């Protein structure tokens, strides 16, 4: 109910604990890595990107021209939005509710596709991990049961790319590893170019760059 704001990079994102998936904590690994090994981008989408603490933080940083953000909670999308006017970027942003790119422009591609989706599928995570999260945090912030919202993305995400473009997502060490998701990535046509564990103090988590295979 009440909003709260954390700057990312500059960026007053605007936020409601319920909505927090820890990409102000753990999603600052961003920036770092996305400057060293891909610099600044055209076009940039955060995908899943709720509050968009991730996207916001590489705009602020200069590492996109324009940058783009999805998801499928409404609240979420209106929470972005009034970030966007709160900091002035309207010219720079734009805002999608979507499922995955179910409803998002069909033009629309990117060379830069990020984000920190729900981590857990929670019907194979151990009984321990379920039950942290069922008690913290809305099943819409961390369940990707049977990984179908990893399915359906990566499965749509290939004519989202402009020519040379890459996904990189963050994923959990706890929840999954690069194998989990292979066979799903190798299906859609694309393949895992590299698997980044992230560095101290979020460990925890990987990055994931997947692009269009040859
Ligand atoms: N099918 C789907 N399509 C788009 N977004 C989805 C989705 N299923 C879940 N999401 C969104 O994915 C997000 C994962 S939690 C991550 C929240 C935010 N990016 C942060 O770093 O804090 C949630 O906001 C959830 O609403």
């Amino acid at each position: 109910m009440t909003m709260h704001t954390v700057d990312c990079e500059g960026v007053d994102v605007r936020y409601a604990d319920h909505l927090d998936g820890g990409g102000s904590d753990f999603g600052r690994a961003y920036v770092p890595f996305v400057a060293s090994r891909f610099g600044k981008v055209p076009r940039l989408l955060e995908w899943c990107c709720g509050p968009a603490f991730i996207g916001f933080s590489l705009l602020g940083a200069d590492l996109c021209e324009r940058l783009e953000l999805c998801d499928v909670n409404e609240e979420a999308v209106n929470v972005a939005r009034a970030t966007v006017a709160a900091n002035g970027l309207g010219d720079r942003v734009s805002v999608f509710h979507s499922d995955c790119f179910d409803t998002v422009p069909a033009d629309r591609k990117w060379d830069l596709i990020v984000g920190n989706p729900p981590h857990m599928n929670v019907t194979t995570a151990p009984a321990e991990h379920v039950e942290v999260f069922r008690r913290i945090k809305p099943e819409l912030v961390y369940a990707d049961k049977d990984w179908e919202i990893h399915r359906r993305f990566y499965d749509q995400v290939g004519d989202r790319l402009t020519p040379g473009g890459s996904v990189l997502l963050q994923e959990c060490w706890a929840a999954s590893d690069p194998e989990v998701f292979r066979p799903m990535i190798t299906a859609a046509g694309l393949e895992i170019a590299g698997t980044f564990p992230c560095e101290p103090p979020h460990d925890l988590f990987y990055f994931l760059w997947v692009r269009p295979a040859a």
